[PDB]
């Protein structure tokens, strides 16, 4: 094994930053990025705290489809990244790059990426130590001739130079399965049984109307487990608002693909870190998001998303590393081997662990995400492990797994109900991770979480989560409910009839748009109520370290209950917050 240029590991996480090429300028003579990022700006604006775990990944987006075009690009970009000098210490301190060089099938007629050869990256790797890696994203709709005999022979390159090979793909059309040979195109497989240590495999949970997120993040989640992948993680992509054709928020009405850049900027930005609880708490450690000027930002700033939730949520997994393969398969008491394409895909966990077809969350944390590899595969080094011994590994064809109701009468045995309320909740060691699972439905739930005989209720709106951690003096609380108020996008329109027809947006529009009114003069969303209600205290309890978004929260209302031993804790907020609650249990 060559040296590893990078960890990505639970203790190592990546948080890869997108910066896509504008082709429009590139034929004016200029190397520019859509949305007014700068390689070295953006790279400055990193947090020091972050930039050990974050990596700039350029993309080749609207680059003339010819030869030479993605290459100049590159190199141009390759070379001021190696060349970047720390303004502060005066010392050339290289940006850590990846390179996206697969897309679209990389088909001529979709991509400039189709001219970047194997050669070259080769070259690349050998010229640039700061080229940690190389990505391959969204091929699940174009799934190209030899697409899985490229991935091995990006796979090998990036093994040979100690580098990354990183792939997202959703499970639309049997891709997972076919990537690891289903259809007999095993080149990729073979890549795999020896270089595994070298490839990161993601979802990219844009393809939303399909309804593959949990299978496909299930499927991340196995290969991890079973040694097919050395990390996983997943890119989550606010185009799924498109892609469902939803619109204003908790509006009636499905308008179709037919506003993009309306929608793309519509999913509430907490929701964004719902998705990437799913990522963390199943022992993924690779985020990724689109758009990138809505999740990240635009010249060189950070947008409320990223500065108020991707931000906060990426430093609360560097801080608290998700749990280890070791731990994860400890946890696992059911694997599934076979293809979910077979078995209804997405539908295979509707009304299992996900209330409808076409969602990126979760009902209920009790079975996890159950991790699954598809039929091509074997076991083999899954049960190889010391930290396997206990797990059930399951045909998915098995009589368990033929009906919603089987599932659930199967995995309720080995997974016990351990909470209640009809809400999402998942625990580690002491924590608890709690969200409402509505997508774009204005409905509140509640639930009621112990922590041994200590019992916390709380009461959630959508697209709220909340950590809650028992600590030797009290709890620590850490809720988001950032959400700002996207409605001006939809004015004019009444109904879905007339949202319809709206003038576009354009993707030039919605950058002017995040401009003017995200960036500056932001129309905040209104505060609102989370309540938290804990059961078996002994004395009012004080507060600690208060803190959250700027003019974001009214100070939270606590009210003890003596003779009941309980207090009610009530917050009206919008945006990330932080406290910790001191008080002793009853007894
Ligand atoms: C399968 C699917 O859902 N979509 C295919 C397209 O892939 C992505 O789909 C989005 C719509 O759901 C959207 O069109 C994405 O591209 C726009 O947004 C990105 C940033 O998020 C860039 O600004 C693009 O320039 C912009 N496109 C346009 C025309 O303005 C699109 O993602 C992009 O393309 C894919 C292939 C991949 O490279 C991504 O990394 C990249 O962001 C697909 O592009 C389209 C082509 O006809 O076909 C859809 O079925």
């Amino acid at each position: 094994e060559v040296d590893k240029r990078r960890e990505i590991n639970n203790e190592h996480p990546l948080l890869m930053m997108p910066l896509y090429a504008n082709g429009e300028e590139f034929n004016q003579g200029k190397y520019t990025f859509w949305g007014g990022d700068t390689l070295t700006g953006k790279w400055e604006n990193i947090p020091d705290d972050l930039k050990p775990y974050t990596v700039i990944q350029l993309h080749p987006d609207d680059l003339p489809k010819r030869d030479g075009a993605a290459r100049d690009f590159y190199e141009h970009m390759l070379e001021e990244a190696a060349k970047y000098v720390n303004p502060k210490t005066g010392k050339n301190e290289p940006i850590p790059v990846i390179l996206t060089v697969y897309t679209a099938g990389n088909m001529p007629y979709y991509t400039s990426a189709h001219w970047l050869s194997t050669s070259w990256i080769d070259k690349m790797y050998q010229k640039y130590p700061n080229l940690h890696g190389i990505f391959s994203t969204a091929s699940y709709w174009i799934w190209a001739n030899d697409i899985e005999n490229k991935a091995a022979d990006y796979l090998k390159v990036s093994a040979k130079n100690g580098g990354y090979f990183i792939w997202a793909e959703q499970n639309s059309g049997s891709a997972i399965e076919k990537a690891f040979g289903k259809n007999g195109k095993i080149a990729f497989q073979k890549s795999v049984d020896k270089y595994w240590k070298n490839l990161i495999f993601m979802f990219k949970n844009t393809p939303a109307a399909e309804g593959n997120d949990s299978t496909t993040e299930s499927y991340m989640k196995g290969l991890w487990l079973s040694n097919h992948t050395y990390q996983w993680g997943g890119l989550m992509d606010t185009w799924k608002w498109y892609e469902t054709g939803k619109w204003k928020l908790f509006a009636s009405g499905n308008i179709g693909k037919s506003q993009g850049d309306r929608q793309w900027l519509t999913e509430p930005e907490s929701m964004l870190g719902e998705e990437a609880l799913g990522v963390y708490l199943n022992g993924g450690v690779v985020y990724n998001f689109e758009h990138p000027a809505y999740t990240y930002g635009v010249n060189n700033k950070e947008s409320l998303l990223f500065s108020e939730v991707i931000k906060e949520f990426f430093r609360y997994v560097i801080a608290h590393p998700a749990p280890s393969k070791e731990k994860v398969l400890e946890d696992t008491k059911v694997f599934i081997h076979g293809d979910y394409s077979n078995k209804g895909n997405g539908k295979f966990f509707v009304n299992v662990n996900t209330d409808r077809e076409q969602t990126p969350l979760y009902m209920t944390g009790r079975y996890n995400v159950i991790p699954a590899i598809p039929g091509v595969l074997k076991t083999d080094k899954l049960k190889e492990s010391v930290s396997s011994s206990r797990i059930q590994i399951k045909e998915i064809t098995s009589p368990e797994f033929s009906s919603t109701q089987a599932r659930k009468e199967y995995l309720n045995k080995l997974y016990p109900m351990n909470y209640e309320g009809d809400i999402f909740a998942q625990k580690l060691d002491n924590r608890w991770f709690v969200y409402n699972y509505k997508v774009n439905e204005n409905v509140k739930q509640t639930g009621k979480l112990k922590f041994n005989s200590l019992e916390m209720n709380v009461e959630f709106e959508p697209h709220t989560y909340g950590i809650f951690e028992r600590i030797s003096n009290g709890l620590k609380v850490n809720l988001n409910n950032f959400r700002t108020n996207k409605d001006s996008l939809w004015s004019n329109a009444q109904d879905a009839n007339q949202a319809k027809k709206l003038p576009q947006l354009t993707k030039k529009g919605a950058i002017k748009w995040i401009e003017e009114h995200y960036i500056k003069d932001t129309q905040f969303g209104e505060k609102r109520v989370t309540k938290i209600v804990l059961r078996g205290i002994d004395k009012l309890p004080t507060i600690h370290s208060l803190s959250g978004t700027n003019n974001s929260y009214d100070q939270p209302s606590l009210n003890f209950d003596q003779k009941n031993h309980m207090v009610t804790i009530t917050i009206n907020s919008n945006g990330n917050l932080e406290f910790e609650l001191h008080f002793l249990e009853h007894t």
